[PDB]
């Protein structure tokens, strides 16, 4: 460890990144689904 | 702690994660604009 604020910062950043990962995945999926073939 | 075991292992991953999703986001940006601005 290191600190509560530090661990929160790192954890929440990488966890939000993972959220962005799955979100962007589905986001662009619907995106290319819409423009690709309707 | 904070040895070579920690440095490269974590750094490599988080480096690539950023790079990967960066390109993805950039793709999404133009794509969503393309389908929106029709």
């Amino acid at each position: 460890g290191a600190g509560s604020s530090s661990l929160e910062a790192v954890r929440r950043k990488i966890r939000s990144l993972q959220e962005q990962n799955y979100h962007l995945e589905n986001e662009v999926a619907r995106l290319k689904k819409l423009v690709g073939e309707r």
